């Protein structure tokens, strides 16, 4: 498969897909010469941290005598660059054996459009796929996506929560903006429905993307400028929102109340001090934080020399310290992760990282249920058991479907009939640090998804800065 | 990959067609290894589409002028209107390319006689074509769809190798808004197939409706595989709404279960605005639904002609058609027999009415024909390329003895030829072809008792905004029969 990867041999192999870069180099192909492989661009430190959470979980599991005693979990982890084409190249390598007719499960991907394309392929071979971040309602369809599960909740609930917040403040007038993809469009469509139900009037609705040109961006900015709406609901990833926000900042459009979907509510591409005059005071959703003891210390042990199995550690180092590995100064190999602020280690809560950790543990526990299976008490024909020495992916899928374990936070993890894992949301608000000058994500509330109308939303208004 | 239509040649075109309407829905409990899904419900019109591709290729091969050195072969698979079947097929189309991408030729035992697919014709449903395009685009294999009209496929960043001989739905959705504004209708309902055809068609409709101050009372989603509760919910929304006009963006197969239940409950007096995929669908235009579905107003693509195609169609035979492995089941389904009594092998295609041969106009069939000819002409442009005047680096030319798919794509992107109807065929920068629409209205035949598609207007996409619609109000029969409005 692909050149740059994180790989380690084992008895049972987990595939991994993570956005180590935010995108791909805009060399629009006129096809005058044979297309070359496209270059990934813009290092995603947070994504590398996500990838680390998978490697951490696997090492921790292998270090546990109790969990899967006979066996070692290995891995094969690739960079998607947030792009369907790269994700799919990687995925063709995961199914290489099956297609000729060995990867037993896949953790990923991030964007719902990437996970969809991956799922169409993995589902052919009944290889289970557990996404840590793809939240589109479209992936809940088990007729189309037969092998897909996720440790993040479905956006039906988040979109409803957005309508509930607006109704809570007795607002009645908003604008909407959505990424033109399988995350933004179904999220905002559900929002529209719930908003109409609550007599919230929507003054405009625009689409954006990472690749919107100057005219498209200009048009959206003009719609925003010509509207009396103050509250703008935005369902988008950071990369898809960034070009719009840059232009809004350029024109100094001040005083908007931004309501942020979870994909950009914590995005370092948007939460930048020099945008704060436009973007300050945004209110957004975040998933519930989880804890992973020892993960931060593991993170600080990365090294381009010592990390033999993780071929992304090299570029990570070069990007962090702005150097080149043996004029771009050469890296010493002795520099200090703690001296440079990036999202790699500058975080307070683990959210998506926790979902990654749970995705791996879901797979591991499903395998453990195979290991401990007693004849007659199994899930397959005639109460038969699968053989863990010769496990097939479809058996792991079966076990993932019936999985029920208690996680380190004391919570039961099970997947519903659609492969979804239910969850609540935290509500955060963008403040400026008086110490730091940086944007701080203050928790101001939470949303309890499965409570009765009018008992779901808990907000501490006193904590909100409207700028 | 078992049943297929296949024939060797120097240059191979892939094909994808919905020979069945769907698959046997059977939730797998995964107590034993999953088996492949069963395709169900023979699609005679789709088999005709597949025939138009084979016909075009035989015609081209019979032409001394067009591609003289070379023969075009083909490898054509049934999608059953499903992503998974389409993708199994597509993995065969890219088998060679894929081995190269992963260096798999060295690390496992791999053949040296895997024939290369140079272009693919298909698929039908936009949801299927999108998934196929993600894969074909990886290898820059050109894909020319004859029916996938979603605006999403116009995105060349995502779908690098996709083109089509059908217009995208942006104008069609606009036309629906124009018609409503024309009749001063308001508080309309919308229904869309929950896929990449229905959702973006209705989204564009919503935008245009808003621009014209048309209010929408409900918006529901449906599919072929909706369960009883889902269908019941949508029928209840329709029952509880004051809306008389309902805009429906869906294929026939995705609409059929909803319509059956609407008929079951005798919901009458609705004005249905039909997207092009179901405005002529034999699954919906059935006499016994006419009390619900009569008077539907919908869109139809421009017809084209293919001399000799009808006669080619009548030549099909389970014995003689060695290359077309769908001919067997076609025969059995047409004559209700087995190779249910045994088939003689001598029965007559003209004795049984199915969509195979019971048609007036070739529309999607013509798109299929043009898709194949688009590929052939792009190849011809390679054949006739003169050094310095070529499309590649330094005005260089491709070698037609060693053509690569990406070069065909390049040529398709700049293709400009004149078709048998005297029209220029070119694709815009998004891989799209422009087309007008006829507006049709569902009448009942006084002779036949069957549903007839009366032209009552047209939509000219070349005219200025607000001057594209023409309707002849006098020709509309409301609820299918009434010249008096309202009644
Ligand atoms: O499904 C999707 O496309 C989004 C992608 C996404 C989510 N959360 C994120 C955090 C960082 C980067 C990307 C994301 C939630 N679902
Ligand atoms: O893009 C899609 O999914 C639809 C599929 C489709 C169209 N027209 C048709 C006629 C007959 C059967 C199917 C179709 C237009 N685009
Ligand atoms: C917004 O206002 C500008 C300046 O008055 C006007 O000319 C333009 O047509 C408007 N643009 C949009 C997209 O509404
Ligand atoms: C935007 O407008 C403010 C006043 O609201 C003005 O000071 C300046 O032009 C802009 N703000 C900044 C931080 O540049
Ligand atoms: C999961 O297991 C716990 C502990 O036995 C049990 O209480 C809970 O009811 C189970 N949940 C499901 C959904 O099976
Ligand atoms: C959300 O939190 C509430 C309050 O702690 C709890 O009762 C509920 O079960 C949680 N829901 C989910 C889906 O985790
Ligand atoms: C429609 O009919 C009545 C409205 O009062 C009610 O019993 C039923 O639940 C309604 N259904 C829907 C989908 O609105
Ligand atoms: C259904 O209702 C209409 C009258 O509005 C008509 O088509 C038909 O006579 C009715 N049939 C039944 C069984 O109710
Ligand atoms: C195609 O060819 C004709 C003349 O043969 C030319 O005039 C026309 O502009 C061409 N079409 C396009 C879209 O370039
Ligand atoms: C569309 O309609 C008008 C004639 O009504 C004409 O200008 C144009 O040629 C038509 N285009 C096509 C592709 O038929
Ligand atoms: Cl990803
Ligand atoms: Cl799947
Ligand atoms: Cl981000
Ligand atoms: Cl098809
Ligand atoms: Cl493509
Ligand atoms: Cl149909
Ligand atoms: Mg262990
Ligand atoms: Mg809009
Ligand atoms: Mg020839």
């Amino acid at each position: 498969g692909p050149d740059q990867r994180a790989q380690k041999k084992g008895d049972i192999i987990l595939g991994g897909l993570f956005p180590i870069h935010f995108g791909v180099a805009a060399k629009d192909q006129d096809l005058k010469s044979r297309p070359e492989s496209v270059e990934c661009i813009r290092y995603n430190f947070r994504g590398f941290r996500w990838l680390q959470a998978m490697i951490f979980a696997i090492e921790e599991i292998n270090s546990s005598p109790a969990l899967l005693p006979n066996l070692t979990l290995g891995y094969r982890i690739f960079d998607t660059c947030n792009t369907v084409s790269k994700a799919l190249e990687a995925t063709l390598s995961f199914v290489a054996q099956n297609k000729i007719d060995s990867t037993i499960a896949v953790v990923g991907a991030t964007g719902s459009g990437v996970s969809t394309a991956v799922a169409n392929l993995l589902g052919l071979f009944y290889i289970p796929q557990v996404s840590y971040a793809s939240s589109s309602r479209l992936l809940s369809n088990k007729n189309q996506f037969k092998s897909f599960l996720r440790t993040i909740p479905n956006d039906e609930h988040q979109a409803t929560a957005m309508a509930d917040i607006i109704e809570y403040f007795r607002w009645n007038w908003v604008g909407t903006i959505a990424a033109d993809d399988d995350y933004g469009r179904p999220g905002i469509e559900k929002f529209r429905e719930e908003a109409e139900e609550r007599d919230i009037c929507i003054d405009f609705s625009e689409l954006i993307s990472q690749y919107s040109d100057e005219e498209e961006i200009q048009h959206v900015v003009e719609v925003i400028q010509n509207s009396t709406a103050k509250v703008i609901v935005v369902f988008s990833s950071g990369p898809d929102l960034e070009p719009l926000i840059k232009e809004i900042v350029r024109r100094n459009i001040t005083g908007k109340i931004w309501l942020a979907s979870e994909a950009w509510a914590s995005s370092s591409l948007i939460a930048m001090p020099q945008y704060f005059h436009v973007v300050g005071g945004t209110i957004g959703f975040a998933l519930k934080a989880g804890q992973i003891p020892g993960f931060r210390e593991f993170l600080k042990k990365v090294h381009p020399r010592k990390s033999v199995h993780n071929g992304f550690a090299k570029e990570f180092w070069e990007e962090t310290f702005n150097c080149h590995l043996q004029f771009r100064p050469l890296c010493t190999g002795d520099e200090n992760i703690s001296s440079v602020e990036t999202p790699y280690i500058d975080y307070t809560h683990l959210r998506i990282s926790y979902n990654v950790y749970l995705a791996v543990y879901s797979i591991a526990h499903a395998l453990q249920d195979i290991y401990t299976c007693l004849p007659g008490r199994g899930l397959f024909t005639n109460g038969s058991c699968a053989d863990i020495k010769k496990v097939e992916a479809w058996q792991v899928l079966k076990h993932l479907r019936h999985l029920n374990f208690t996680n380190n936070m004391g919570e039961q993890v099970t997947f519903d009939e659609c492969g979804d894992l239910v969850g609540n949301y935290s509500i955060i608000n963008w403040h400026l640090s008086p110490e730091d000058g940086s944007i701080v994500f203050k928790e101001v509330g939470y949303y309890n998804v499965y409570a009765k109308k009018g008992e779901r939303l808990f907000i501490n208004e006193e904590k909100i800065l409207w700028s």
